């Protein structure tokens, strides 16, 4: 951060450089983890089961939780720091009520010097107002940095106990729900790389007449033969977002887990 | 901390730097732990077994317990070096009767002084009075912090008396109790992490063919087989808040202990 | 980065110094990867079954995104540093529009000192000219560096739902492919070296009388026996982009892997 | 570098030490290799086979391309550095239309001052032509040398577009085939060495009666027993350039491949 000293421009780089990075940390956020994509292919073809996406809450909750534990804990740094609108509420003091401070201000030659106070443009003239310039942009913005770490905790505090309220569940079914869905999604991935390989290693030896395996991936065509064989419907049914229903007894946790039951 | 220097928004930083972030450090310490939750699921459905949470005093004493232990020493480290209400009683003191300090204060240029004490915008003329404000600040600013431990110690010593009044049984039995709940909970998120994984690779294992265990993963589906048929009532019969009642003769120590005596 | 002084030829060093080592870099991004040749071999013959390069979106698509990830980085490095146009915004700044600025800017004498500001060849009679030329430079450079980075975000953004959208599989199928063909063509590459030392080792030892070997390659002819018998043809039949595909129940993954299901 | 400073010679450094230097790392580039020494073996007496080194296209492109990473790497260091041209542009600076620059050239006394500028021959009054040569010399010299790299690079790109137009085969057999030349120019020079040792260990023996071999010596005259007999002609048909053809059916990797179809 490194503030100008204009009007016309100046209260832009307030509003923007706290608010505009924060931002784009909060696209990248949505972008690079996994768990937003279960929405985007369960409304491409969603295969014609539930619409308006209305048992997905914890699924939008979870995906805005993670793209907003980057760009607020930014946009504190940014606040508590202090340098947030420093050009940019100069240009909204006004020139007689800025009290606590002898106005060096003119009819005429006010308003630039309002938009140039801390590009370190202003002469040593103003030193009372340097007592008055560190009096409104470090108190207030450092306010505002304590109090959106409160307007974040209180949404916390609501939209915890808004889904205590809205769920079939417990407390305690819902902590190991989540520890069977990271335990079964840690298992697909470590197994379909393991499938993958041992499906392009049959694939390369029937072109030269074998293969170039370390000891360990031998062991492992050893334990592990396949055939790829699953078609692109048993890919379809158990993608999807969430399926919480109950096999008339019995819970079910995963997309994967209703189909696992139809055998 | 860095206080301003101007009236009607100075006598507000001190109150507020003082207290709001306790404030806020006080609800991030109700939500970041465990145990109020069970409050909040007893109220929500509560199965119509108990009303108005009455003997959840053991309850709301320990959630506030771990809720004051982050703030209260956040606020007298706010308190014992001083800077709380620096600019703030500035606003209050007395232009006449601030005695030891030979009074610079004309009738209509007073106050404004009054407002810009501790923001280095006090002139050398007032270098009696960096003696008179080092001596209210420093002074009843350090009292103030040692007697909130005062208080706090005062109502500790309180509370603890009283719940050794309201309390059904002894303190080595209440010792006890203490040392069986965190041996419960242990041993439950341990027991549902390793029940989650082994309902995993049951599934993965349908799809695919096999799975791609560690070998430590190995032999805990070799000891720990599982197939997932605990229904949502035998979820919730071991949910809640606390359970100390009697078996006839017999104490029983928490909501899952009351479940596997129906057995 | 060190930008000149004087007109007709200020100007063309803000966008080139920013905007051309970016192009030369995106170009060496295509040249050194892997991937591209593929549509290079399937548009030079072609073997006459696949025109206009249509289902290549998700091969053009990954030939850019590792050609942009190199000059993209280079270009906001050198964007938010700030250098990017120091000599080249200052022949469009306004001679008597320039404001906040006191303009020592004659009819005849002007433009030459606004074609000489960041080459510390301005005088010291321009210093409220530095207030305003680190005003306009370091502010719009900056902000546009976080913007490049927003118009990155959102196009990747962009093009991340349109691909879910023109795919026929899923994407967890779509993780699935992707880890087949990094195992493909690390055990073709890497069995490709095996066998081309088997071939030459037993032409020098048909020249000889004997081969050099080390100890791993002694047991590495002991294992894996060759005569290199695979016509030019049976390269052709491999080497191609993609090729999903369905053989009538079952996916085919890669080109190679149509092959080896004729056998 | 270090440039001179007068006329009729001072032109003279800027290209040489530019380009000079360069053009001899070239030659040692040519010299210093392996693999020029084919085309000049294959036209000495070349066998009446082929002519006009017709198929040698990717020869030619080869032994260009490590005679090109050399000299163009200095070449732009000798150009990114900005000290190419110093004193050489210097002696075409226009005496009237060095415009940015106040003029300190008379009618006679003007040519001799532009041929000793960076010779830190210039004095004090010339410190507006310091802002003047740090312009020319350090914008035009950094720009060239990013434009070069983006020669070199278009010229690549452009070349390994024609090498996959003028090729029999695909690229996966030529990422092949240059595994294979590399295995076996390591395995003939390593055989060639222990073949060489064996038969100079028994003409020592046959002159003293023994020899003084290591202990990896000895047992490298029991596996590896040797009377050399392969004559001039057998070691004139595995020499020249390359040879792609076909056995009918077959691929030919090398000179010595088609040798040893040949038993």
């Amino acid at each position: 951060f490194h503030c100008p000293c204009s009007p016309a421009r100046n209260y832009l780089y307030g509003l923007a450089a706290i608010g505009v990075p924060a931002l784009v940390l909060f696209i990248i956020g949505i972008i690079l983890n996994n768990h937003t994509w279960n929405l985007v292919a369960e409304c491409q073809h969603r295969r014609t089961k539930n619409c308006s996406a209305a048992p997905t809450f914890l699924l939008l909750s979870s995906i805005l939780g993670r793209a907003a534990v980057a760009p607020v804990t930014w946009s504190v740094i940014s606040l508590l720091r202090g340098e947030a609108y420093v050009c940019a509420l100069s240009e909204f003091v006004d020139p007689s009520s800025l009290t606590a401070r002898e106005e060096h201000f003119p009819s005429a030659h006010a308003t630039e010097i309002l938009a140039r106070f801390p590009c370190k443009e202003n002469p040593d003239n103003l030193s009372d107002f340097r007592e008055e310039v560190s009096r409104r942009l470090r108190y207030e913005s450092q306010l505002f940095g304590w109090l959106l770490i409160g307007v974040v905790a209180i949404l916390v505090f609501l939209t915890k106990c808004l889904k205590h309220y809205c769920s079939p569940l417990s407390y305690r079914q819902e902590a190991y729900w989540a520890q069977y869905r990271a335990n079964e999604d840690q298992l697909f991935q470590r197994t379909a790389e393991v499938h993958s390989r041992v499906l392009a290693a049959n694939n390369v030896r029937r072109f030269f007449g074998f293969v170039a395996l370390n000891k360990d991936d031998e062991e492992l065509i050893a334990n592990f033969p396949v055939e790829g064989t699953q078609p692109r419907p048993q890919w379809n049914a158990i993608t999807g977002v969430y399926l919480y229903r109950e096999n008339q007894g019995l819970p079910l946790y995963s997309r994967l887990h209703k189909w696992a039951q139809g055998l």
